[PDB]
């Protein structure tokens, strides 16, 4: 049973049958098979067309991931937390990190779930770390010079350096054991507690019309006000936000009504469980037939419609019911499962590209996956800096990467340990490129640790332009290593 | 026959005879044979002295090329164009590009005329591109910070990126066909038309004394005013400007007399045709004897002196004749042929150095030829920036490289196609250094394309210093590649 | 007799006996044997603990070297010079260079004294040159922007470039002859004379209480005023300064009493000769027994105590004796011998680390030895810049490296020539790393030579941040070369 890569060394007439036959070209989950798409669906003459279509689909999936994380995942998480009365400053610091890091976390979970894709996770986490500490942080200082806060900066840079070196040693050892994963998660909890304690010590020292409106994602006044490019982006997002509005309930403590849309919410009381059962483990559980007579989805629909009718007749259009926060729980779950589905598709596409072109998991992780997972960071942080909040954006840069690495490695490896019933996760490093990537991350961190205090925490355009030049040269070295020009 | 370079591996006593015998050490054109100079005329103990003398001669030739292009080629071209009503703004943008790019164009023509030297042309064009976009543009921003105009910058950077990638693909294919060369020239014409249209849409939205003076290149008042270094440079140029004044007529629409020097111009009516044929094809046609009795140069002299006498007796000292623009045509032709002769000498010297030291055409093209061809850019653009016109200088930087690459490749390859009666010009790339050079040019362009809009087009010293550091590291990598430290 | 690097490839039980037996693992001088410490005294499980202890001891030795040079060597040299009325401006320029460069000079002398350690000297001198011209000079411009003086800068950069290229050619030739060493020292004398002449041409154009106090190194008022880190450093230095106060006499022309401490000085009239005889050449001559009856140290003590009693009874507590400058001579000698002992220990430690880990002399010289020898430069120059004297600090940066290279190579090689009775010092370069280091130094110098005049000598944070990025990338390339990633 040959490897999947062998496909390109066969004759064109046996490619499609090889892909159909070889179990090493089959994916664990997902809905589309991109390799059968390339080698059976598409004429070989039109292979570059298939690949460009794949790239466009990948970019659109990154758009989906960003929108879902920004507008449906974090608001519901914030509703749940505000039900427990936190603080505005910790909220601002940390919820921005959760929102920016949901795609990285779910991509790492999906990649770690399979030994053939596990190198993608390391490539993407370290690659996003390099990109966010050079290009995004430097861009913030180029757009708006400011004076950084010294003590939070030193705290964040120290915690990040520790996490990075821990992962270096786990890579050298070649494995992640259960104790290591629990240690990663514990270190993240310790970091959040330290932030809390330090901040405290410093502080002391008609229904039809509302249905139509609720499902409309366009603000016509704002749309007319915007420029052409903003208009084009809005339309690029319209179908996605329509589906998200249809399926994901949202609870807003900021609004006086808490986004209580009676009929849309009662409809979602049917729709959301169905989407959950149809997207869980790729809907495998959906077609499971109970007792050989009734499938799971039918009984889900029955219970959902009964509960929807009961809620609709036991609630009022003006006043939300006393149990309106359970809707936040449900919307959090549905949004998480949507993000998981999109991440699964992205990982499958990247694996297919690696098979077709014989590219390593590390190089695909550190370029395409990292850039796609950092689009959201770039948008949110550059917007924050342009609005006059560059300290918050700069802090979010270093606070989100800590969450990415610690929670991504710890949770992804823990879930793989538990489901496989094994005792460890194998980290087989693929050549010299992983050590090149590690070296780049370390030296970027060293540059900032020396440079920022030397400027007395007054940051401007020179620091950012130096970081930009560094990232350019890093991509230089990566491409030279991937094509064999630099070999030990 | 034996390879020209095998000369060193011989005994000293057979070197001179080997060079005299081997047809692979002979040049197509020129007046001096530098290899016979090294191996026949000088003793083997004084080889480094010969090489230093060669380097000094090469620098002096670059001085000649710069002066001829600046003060005799462009003024006559401008006279011809102003005879047709050119605008002031397009004139300023584009005539500076022609003046800065004449040496690059003629060097590329000469190098493409021979398969042994064709790698020099690619090395010099890409190398000058890297040098002008880093060192010259950065130096402009270091000398005088300014706000760049966004739309012209984006237009220029886009056109340059397209031209560079087109040449990358022609290099990968390994040839330039006739259709490709015509496409290069057509794309340049399209670029000039686009500049015109965009600018328009934006705008709407005694005789003995005069002979003595005309042949004197010194301004005594200015000379006494200048410092020591400027004085030394003027003297370094005096013999060259004397010969240029003697042989090249100049027409100036700025002056009210249009530089009408009656007796000097009537003398030049004899001298200039003689220089043209004697430097045409390195003078081969000059000694062609018509009918076996009268050589070409004698009949040229006869016709020239008859025409000079007729013009002298049919014209007045105070009022130029009504045909004074034909003198601009003649001066344009004579200046072009002088530039061609100097470029031929430079290319022959570089080939001899490559034979003696076993250096590749790419490394000689990207260091010595590129620097020599960019001395004029540095002088003109830094002077413009120091006088308070940094926007014009910065625009000239990116507008001159487009002319260099498109017209140099297109015209040089087209002339070689037509002259050889072949169908294609073979581009045999010499190792890994050409791809190193391509990578440097591309990333430099990427750095500017990201950096300039991110600064909101406000350019200062930090951007320029980063570009300078980049160029230093590029020369690092080039020297490491040439000596084999990085390799496949 | 196997090369002592093969110690590791043996079984653990024969390591200690191998080290005890092999003469290639024995040092020329010093007091401790670090290899027997690693392989005989400690258990094989605690090797990393031994190495961390060695590193801490090495850092403490660098602290000792810095304190001795700053507070005991230079003050006595200044007393001797001020006895001859030297210029204050020249004093400020040049005495800072002697103080900053004493550790480099003595480390080079010790390393050149043995063929097994001679590569350390070249690595440390060039490495300190790279570090001081990038990190220290850039840090000065980041901490306090200023306008540099053009003529001193151009003079210094020219002299340094000449010295560096001279050493490149000596490395290519593979030796230092006696004429070369004398030429190095003569060129340094020429440089100092040139500085003098240029500056001139520009200018024209109870006893118990006093012993208790004299031996106390703490200033309680200042100590209480300082912060926590300064306090910790003070204690880190207390035992060292106690021993230095005990053994090294100091003469201060600034004080009106010239630091005349009658009883401490009379005690030092005994102590200092004893320390000299106990630390010269590791104490060999100390135990030499004259005539087989009386050792040298006993007769030294007898003469010292007689002379101390005579001086004590022939001098007054209030008025220093007429011969108070001989104490400056004695204190200069004692301080020099203390510095020599500390440098010997540092070199022996570095050789042991190279044996244990199979590291080259070049990489150990350019990282650990260079950083340790430049701690003093960083402290004094950054302190000078923060106090409002960045021109003096920036000048000291380029003036101290000239002293380091010229006097270190010239004097170290001359002393080795004379003592060995040979005619030359062999410079066997160790691989490609030495040429990597040479390339880094040259281009750094080129970057400054172009950049500083282009800014019109107005230096700010952008220039310094570029230099910092360069040094980071240099350490990149060094580590890649040491591990074989780049190679021939
Ligand atoms: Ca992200
Ligand atoms: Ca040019
Ligand atoms: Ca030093």
């Amino acid at each position: 049973m040959a490897d999947c890569r062998a496909v390109c060394s066969l004759n064109t007439s046996d490619r499609c049958d090889f892909v159909k036959r070889n179990p090493d070209c089959h994916s664990e989950g997902g809905y589309l098979d991109y390799l059968k798409g390339i080698f059976c669906y598409f004429p070989p003459n039109l292979l570059p067309l298939a690949i460009t279509l794949y790239v466009f689909w990948l970019l659109y999936l990154f758009l989906i991931l960003g929108v879902t994380a920004a507008k449906f995942f974090c608001p519901n998480l914030s509703a749940i937390s505000t039900s427990l009365k936190l603080s505005h400053n910790v909220a601002g610091v940390t919820f921005l990190a959760f929102g920016n890091g949901a795609p990285d976390i779910f991509s790492a979970l999906v990649a770690f779930s399979d030994p053939r894709t596990a190198g993608l996770a390391i490539g993407a986490l370290f690659g996003a770390g390099v990109l966010v500490t050079t290009v995004v942080a430097g861009g913030i200082t180029i757009l708006r010079p400011f004076m950084a806060a010294s003590r939070p900066f030193l705290r964040d840079i120290t915690f990040y350096m520790v996490a990075v070196f821990l992962t270096f040693t786990a890579l050298y050892l070649g494995r992640i054991t259960l104790v290591w994963a629990l240690g990663y998660l514990g270190l993240y909890v310790f970091y959040v507690v330290t932030v809390i304690i330090c901040t405290w010590v410093y502080q002391r020292q008609t229904t039809g019309q509302i249905l139509l409106q609720a499902l409309n994602p366009l603000d016509y006044r704002k749309w007319r006000t915007q420029s052409i490019s903003c208009k084009l982006l809005k339309v690029a997002k319209l179908p996605v936000e329509f589906l998200l509005l249809l399926t994901v309930p949202v609870v807003d403590p900021d609004k006086d009504d808490r986004n209580w849309k009676r009929p849309l919410n009662c409809l979602q009381l049917v729709i959301s469980p169905l989407v959950l059962v149809l997207t869980l483990q790729s809907g495998v559980y959906g077609i499971y037939e109970i007792g050989g007579l009734l499938p799971v989805w039918a009984v889900v629909v029955i219970v959902g419609t009964a509960l929807a009718s009961v809620t609709f007749f036991a609630t009022s259009n003006s006043e939300p019911p006393r149990l309106h926060w359970l809707f936040a729980f449900l919307g959090f779950l549905t949004s998480a499962l949507w993000i998981n589905a999109a991440a699964t598709e992205v990982v499958n596409i990247l694996r297919s590209l690696g098979v077709v072109f014989r590219l390593s998991n590390t190089v695909l992780g550190l370029t395409l996956l990292a850039w796609g997972n950092s689009i959201g960071d770039a948008f949110s942080d550059f917007t924050l800096a342009r609005q006059g909040y560059p300290r918050m954006a700069f802090s979010a840069c270093f606070g989100g990467i800590i969450f990415n690495i610690l929670v991504g490695v710890g949770l992804g490896c823990l879930l793989q340990i538990v489901r496989s019933h094994a005792s460890e996760v194998k980290l087989e490093p693929d050549g010299l490129l992983v050590w090149v990537l590690a070296s780049a991350l370390g030296l970027s961190l060293v540059f900032s640790l020396v440079s920022v205090p030397l400027q007395c925490f007054q940051l401007s355009k020179a620091y950012g332009l130096c970081l930009l030049l560094f990232y350019i040269c890093f991509i230089v070295v990566v491409l030279l290593t991937e094509f064999g020009v630099i070999h030990l």
